């Protein structure tokens, strides 16, 4: 894809600007706000207000112990660990704002913004730069009794949740059909009595014969062709799905206590859907190895712009680069800048061992 | 680049085979160990006897304030840091070794490699994956004095060592000809009184706008064609530098009281020097966005395949990157062998 260059003839905001404004609030948009305020920008960060759902913290204040985010070797909390994050942001200086972004305008620089219940032409803020770190959810089906029995056995992370008691030698069912799937599927063989996948096609996603691996499996049954219509259960515990095969029309109950749905991420984008490039599931495109999207001055960080690894520490060193790229352009357009006194001119220091 | 596929006929190591080895100990590599221990893949690291002049841990453990690593809101020192990374690693099971990896062939895969002092040709052990993230050393630059003074007035890190009170309201200069050496003088004028920038050609490597700021700063100048020859003070720090001009020959001496070298990020790479695809600079090429080398098998992580951001935290998700397409490589295998 190409970047387009915006015209920087857009009006300043008299009610705020900023040299930098970041959109979103897991790890990777608190570390581009560390570095940022350690780099004396005076970042602006958008934590949300319930923002898609999630509160300020973003995916990691919706699961327990994180154990593979190096630096904790007796494991941490996601709900400790964001809080250090946004104390660490706040810290050096960032201005945390808990307020959900409900429109940005990329035509022109700077780009104008505006928040939730603010959000008349007048009320627009403006920002030389924007990093986007709006992160992602897990998608999800919404069977009728999904509302009853999601987190009462119905699951999106086979990983974080296949041991927990209410599976353990169980029938448990998989959605899904790519390596995600067959991936989950063979990890839920630890702690389950059975574990179905359902696919809705009679072939593979997942190499042909990694999925072979699934059929000879003796705790595994592939049933292909076939869906899931229904959730059922008891009032506490799911305890069977309606399931269909799409091809000889069969269907019937399928007793499990657990469901883990293995379809992929839902990129949290509507911020800018018909204003970035996107890539075929929705995700935002950068230059790869870079934060850089299809429009000058315009990052983006985190899983937003990640469907491959989806990691804490992943998301987090993406907003680094995210903040360190945003500064970089911001110090070469002050660097242009006649007007500017040379002493008042912002130059990067985030470097150790110099490179010249 | 191509990414060269290795054959898979060679002979495994009687003394030790591995699934995946993992050279190196910053935070690249133990990253991508606690990634690997908890995939049970059992992953063997090489933290180093002293590699590189850093001891296990990586070059943080010369500096005693990390700041920027999220999740340590207080800040931590380097070592702290590292050695809560190695707890990490071995809590899940990583097999951490004090050992220099000193040769690797990867003609073949498993592929063969040999810790410093068990060089013999038998004594190989195997690995069928590699993740290099053997990082970068501080390159010292040639000057005479610079044993006497360095860490007693000359350094390498000026934003680590700029504050500290022997540079106080002193002058100081800053060796380097590009966007380091601008950004780490621009830095010291908060320090200093007066920062000098040797600069070794007659122009800038910065941008012109950015060559053309550094000049025109009131508590900066821009030296050009200017070189240090001799590191001086009195026997306990540094008082002053001899300079010479490379394109007049005239010797000077200039009055610091510190030196900063904005050059000297050399990425450690003596390992694979013509065995994986290097940029000029020495720098592990990946195809973007992966931690995938020139040859299928070997992935790099860490400042050893970044010249650009060059951060704990970007080397700690590259290394679980380098994992999770080590892991993917190693998975695929097994299901395919029948
Ligand atoms: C159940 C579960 C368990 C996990 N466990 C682990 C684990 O053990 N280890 C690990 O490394 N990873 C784990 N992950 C993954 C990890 O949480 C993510 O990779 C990471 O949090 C993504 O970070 P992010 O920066 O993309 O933002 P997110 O974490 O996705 O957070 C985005 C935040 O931005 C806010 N936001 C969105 N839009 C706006 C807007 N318009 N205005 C303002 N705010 C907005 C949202 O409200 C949200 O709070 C887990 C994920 C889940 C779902
Ligand atoms: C003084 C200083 C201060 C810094 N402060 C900060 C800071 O505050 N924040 C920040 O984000 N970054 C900081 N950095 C940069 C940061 O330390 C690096 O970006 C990061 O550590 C790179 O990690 P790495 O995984 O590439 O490995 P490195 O940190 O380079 O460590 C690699 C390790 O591998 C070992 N090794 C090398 N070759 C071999 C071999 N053949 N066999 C076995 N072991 C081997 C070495 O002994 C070394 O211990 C600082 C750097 C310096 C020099
Ligand atoms: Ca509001
Ligand atoms: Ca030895
Ligand atoms: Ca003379």
């Amino acid at each position: 894809f190409g970047v387009r260059e915006p015209k920087r003839t857009g009006e300043v905001s008299k009610k705020m600007h900023s040299k930098v404004v970041i959109i979103g609030s897991g790890p990777g948009g608190h570390t581009a706000a560390i570095y940022l305020a350690r780099a004396n920008l005076e970042p602006v960060l958008y934590e949300g207000m319930l923002a898609n759902g999630f509160a300020p913290g973003g995916q990691l204040t919706t699961t327990t112990d994180v154990e593979n985010f190096p630096g904790f070797p007796e494991g941490v909390t996601g709900t400790e660990m964001m809080d250090k994050f946004r104390a660490q942001s706040e810290r050096f200086g960032t201005k945390i704002i808990t307020e959900t972004v409900a429109r940005v305008d990329l035509s022109v620089r700077p780009f104008k913004y505006w928040t939730e219940g603010e959000e008349e032409e007048h009320e627009f803020m403006t920002a030389d730069t924007i990093i986007l770190a709006t992160g992602a959810s897990a998608k999800r089906l919404f069977l009728p009794g999904e509302e009853t029995y999601w987190q009462s056995g119905i699951s999106a992370c086979a990983v974080c949740d296949g041991a927990v008691p209410i599976f353990r030698q169980k029938p448990l069912a998989v959605i899904g059909g790519g390596d995600s799937a067959a991936e989950e599927a063979t990890y839920l063989t630890k702690y389950g009595s059975h574990v179905y996948v359902l696919v809705r096609r009679d072939e593979l996603r997942a190499s042909k014969i990694m999925a072979k691996r699934l059929t000879s499996h003796p705790k595994v049954t592939v049933l292909w062709n076939t869906v899931a219509t229904e959730a059922k259960g008891d009032g506490e515990v799911l305890t069977s799905l309606t399931i269909k095969n799409t091809k000889t029309g069969e269907t019937g109950d399928l007793p499990v206590n657990g469901l883990f749905y293995a379809i992929g991420h839902e990129p949290a984008t509507s911020l800018v859907k018909s204003q970035v490039e996107l890539d075929s599931d929705g995700y935002i495109k950068t230059v790869p190895g870079t934060s850089q999207t299809s429009v000058h001055g315009v990052f983006a960080a985190g899983d937003v712009q990640d469907k491959k690894y989806r990691q804490a520490i992943t998301s987090a060193g993406s907003g680094c680069i995210a903040a360190l790229e945003a500064e970089r352009l911001i110090s070469e357009e002050e660097a242009d800048d006649e007007s500017l006194q040379t002493e008042d001119v912002h130059v990067p220091a985030e470097h150790y061992l110099g490179t010249d």
